[PDB]
């Protein structure tokens, strides 16, 4: 009955850091973003979706068995081996709980793309850590256990049709390598992430994540990479990369499901970003995306390190999604205008609206 559903489960924050409780990627990152939903009123407006685990089979709709394998034997390693798995990866961190939490991640919004395709809801939000997009078939990296979107466009393809047209937008301020890889030769999901780049200089640090990486066969087209160089990208960079590039190619893709990476480490304040996205900015650009699959948009938590931020940002989004009124609204920076001629001219000979 109410149209939007939130999944949200206090099990996610026993995910920690043995040796450094400070560490950005916080059990409170979702609490605090939950808290919000509270304060704003909006966790009465919502359908509560449970938590549930992903199960194994789940899983190997995008990871692969040895990958499966190692994560959860974490869940029985004394502290020097969760040390030293760690320590094989980039950016990883792990404790016992570490996979339970990923499973936890993947299943909440398994949950809630079954509640969306089966019309108990019309959209959903998923708090959830830990992140996902840079969870490749084979390895963890950048915080990311499984690649919980990724995940999730399988799940809903299981659950309907294998064709079924799934877009990923992914606007944490990283590139989702994890994302672009699994689907790089598929016509069937369509992923468009922007991120900051620097040319190769911004983590994952990879020439993956340039505009010239466009998917492979018959992927070709299904790929958009829209990289920031040499400025402090915020709400005027990422609305016109909407109008003249995401939203023209998600209207030409036609998507039955939308999924959206959100990362919120794009936002004003975040240390690791360093760009300045505000959260009326953010629900501007979840109002837009809720013109695509009659309304159909589940927002899944990436990244995001300014606990004030992103729980600020997360709960506009999810004011969008209610249906509410978008809050009113620069010059656009010259290195942005680069960026999106770049990638209109690498996605022209895919995509007729460009
Ligand atoms: O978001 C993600 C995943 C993130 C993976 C990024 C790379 O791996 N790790 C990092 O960069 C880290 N950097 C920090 C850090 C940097 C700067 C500052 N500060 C600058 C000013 C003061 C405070 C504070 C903390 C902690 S770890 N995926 O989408
Ligand atoms: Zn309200
Ligand atoms: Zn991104
Ligand atoms: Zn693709
Ligand atoms: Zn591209
Ligand atoms: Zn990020």
């Amino acid at each position: 009955s109410p149209i939007t559903g939130l999944v949200y489960d206090q099990r996610m924050m026993l995910h920690h850091n043995m040796w450094d409780s400070h560490h950005p990627e916080l059990p409170q990152r979702i609490s605090r973003i939950f808290s919000r939903h509270e304060e704003l009123r909006l966790l009465s407006r919502c359908h509560r979706i449970p938590a549930r685990l992903a199960t194994e089979e789940e899983l190997a709709l995008c990871h692969s068995s040895k990958h499966i394998s190692i994560i959860k034997s974490s869940e029985h390693m004394k502290p020097r081996d969760l040390n030293r798995l760690g320590d094989e990866y980039n950016s990883i961190f792990i404790s016992n709980e570490s996979y339970t939490c990923a499973l936890l991640a993947a299943g909440s919004c398994f949950n809630s793309a079954q509640a969306i395709l089966t019309g108990q809801v019309r959209n959903a939000v998923a708090i959830v850590r830990p992140p996902g997009h840079h969870a490749e078939k084979d390895t963890a990296c950048g915080f990311c256990f499984f690649n919980t979107a990724a995940l999730t466009a399988r799940y809903a393809q299981s659950i309907t049709r294998e064709s079924l047209r799934v877009l990923i937008v992914d606007w944490d301020v990283h590139h989702g390598n994890g994302t672009q890889h699994i689907f790089e030769e598929d016509d069937s999901v369509l992923y468009i992430s922007l991120h900051r780049y620097e040319d190769g200089a911004f983590f994952p640090n990879s020439e993956d994540a340039n505009y010239d990486k466009v998917g492979l066969g018959k992927g070709r087209g299904y790929n958009v990479n829209i990289p920031w160089n040499g400025g402090k990208m915020g709400d005027p960079e990422y609305m016109a990369a909407f109008h003249h590039l995401v939203m023209p190619i998600a209207r030409e893709f036609a998507p039955e499901l939308v999924l959206v990476s959100a990362g919120f480490d794009a936002a004003r304040g975040d240390p690791l970003g360093g760009f300045q996205v505000t959260p009326e900015g953010y629900a501007h650009l979840t109002h837009q995306l809720m013109s695509l699959a009659a309304g159909r948009v589940l927002i899944i938590l990436e990244g995001g390190y300014n606990l004030t931020s992103i729980s600020e940002s997360m709960s506009m989004c999810t004011s969008m999604l209610l249906g509410d009124s978008p809050p009113s609204l620069t010059p656009l920076k010259t290195s942005a205008t680069v960026s999106i001629n770049n990638v209109l001219r690498a996605h022209a000979p895919f995509w007729s609206s460009l």
